């Protein structure tokens, strides 16, 4: 409760590689490379798990956007129609 942080985006996990993963935004068609350090929020993410992050273009690197303090959102808050890709493999 020190600084005010507004403007958070939600997305579904597209990958959880051993060490990292991806978060497909509902509005954007690109993943958001994240680290297994912001998930400290408390929640074992999983394939297709809604999450909330502030994200920022940074100040020093004046570039790249990373998701900080990753908090898994409950079922109900997020929701959006998505397509499926039926094809073994």
């Amino acid at each position: 409760g020190s600084s005010g942080s507004s403007g958070r985006e939600m997305g579904v996990i597209a990958a959880m590689r051993d060490g990292f993963g991806f978060i497909k935004c509902v509005d954007r068609d690109v993943r958001m490379f994240f680290h297994f350090s912001e998930i400290l929020d408390g929640n074992q993410l999983h394939i297709a798990d809604e999450v909330e992050f502030t994200v920022v273009p940074d100040m020093l690197s004046a570039q790249r956007n990373h998701a900080i303090r990753i908090k898994k959102l409950p079922k109900g808050t997020v929701s959006f129609h998505s397509h499926s890709g039926p094809s073994s493999g």
